[PDB]
């Protein structure tokens, strides 16, 4: 049964670092996403460890000395010349021996099942954990209120142009007036369409004069809700700045409404990484449950040869293939190290 434990670690790195990466600001989810972190990386220890500690225990059992004794006590008992007593006697040593035996065999299970056990009680700690609950539907409202954001913003950019194109007006109307000095004929009020149309240049000069002056005068009036007769240049200058400062707020409303998308985009993104990070767990907690797997029938087997006597070559062979397999997963850690 093959596993790959290079995906088994890089999905509990990763898991660490979208959980250190993530951006969502429910204070659920942050606490429960920092207690999976720390399981999964006291899990990750806590395996390394594991692999790193177990075979000595079985190791041992190959090397027991009760096994040559065993095939010394047969060999005196294949002597002819003894007696019925002694003959008795070593037929309960031998026996004794393979209860002992037995009885150890039954210690490891159960030293092995232990510490076996604690990685499956960690496992089952990051499992029982549930990050929160219909996730997709708040990712859902969070795109929905960045939908009903950019909405809500595309008219304060067709507003902003709109008052850009009076402010335009306006200065056309102030700049040109003091292109001609205009200022100095009719200092004290505006002048009137005939006033301005009586005297000087060309109709179209005149004409385009008129219709610059008047374009601004009347924008400048309706900012201002004054009628067209107060003709006063200060009502002019006036409308103009209080409008571009009416931009500016518009740029202050913009620029907070800008700032709620990047909150929103950024809550998003941290949703995204926390879905993620239920995806690794999924990962790592399937090989997790083939190794759990694994070392169940294992010590299934071993309790059936320990029910059994004897039998030391097919047991060596077993015992041998676990030590090859948990040197192979050690082999597999220290490889991406």
């Amino acid at each position: 049964p093959e596993i790959n434990i290079k995906a088994m670690n890089q999905a509990v790195n990763t898991i660490w670092l979208l959980a250190q990466r993530q951006t969502s600001g429910i204070e659920i989810i942050n606490d429960k996403v920092k207690r999976i972190s720390l399981y999964s990386r006291e899990f990750d220890e806590m395996m390394r460890d594991s692999l790193a500690q177990l075979a000595p225990v079985l190791k041992q059992l190959t090397s027991d000395a009760a096994f040559q004794t065993i095939a010394q006590i047969d060999e005196a008992l294949a002597d002819p010349s003894l007696s019925k007593d002694d003959r008795e006697a070593l037929t309960l040593e031998r026996n004794n021996l393979i209860q002992n035996l037995s009885k150890h065999i039954d210690n490891v299970i159960v030293s092995f099942t232990g510490r076996t056990s604690k990685l499956t009680n960690k496992i089952s700690d990051i499992s029982d954990m549930v990050i929160a609950e219909r996730l997709q539907d708040l990712v859902t409202q969070t795109e929905s209120q960045k939908t009903e954001l950019q909405s809500d913003i595309d008219p304060k950019t067709e507003k902003r142009n709109k008052l850009d194109a009076d402010r335009e007006k306006i200065i056309e109307s102030q700049d040109v007036i003091r292109q001609n000095n205009i200022a100095d004929m009719f200092k004290d009020f505006i002048p009137s369409a005939k006033d301005i149309d009586g005297l000087d240049f060309t109709q179209p000069k005149k004409e385009a004069i008129k219709q610059a002056i008047k374009q601004g005068a009347e924008i400048a009036r309706k900012i201002l809700g004054k009628v067209s007769e107060g003709l006063k240049y200060i009502d002019l200058a006036d409308a103009r700045m209080k409008l571009s400062d009416q931009i500016d707020q518009l740029i202050t409303e913009t620029d907070e409404l800008k700032a709620k998308i990047r909150e929103v985009e950024l809550r998003l993104s941290g949703l995204k990484d926390v879905m993620q990070i239920d995806t690794e767990r999924t990962t790592l907690l399937t090989e997790a449950v083939k190794i759990e797997q694994v070392w169940i029938s294992f010590a299934e087997q071993l309790h059936k040869l320990s029910n059994d006597e004897i039998n030391q070559q097919d047991l060596s062979n077993l015992i041998n293939g676990q030590l090859d397999f948990l040197n192979n997963l050690t082999l597999q850690y220290n490889k991406l190290k």
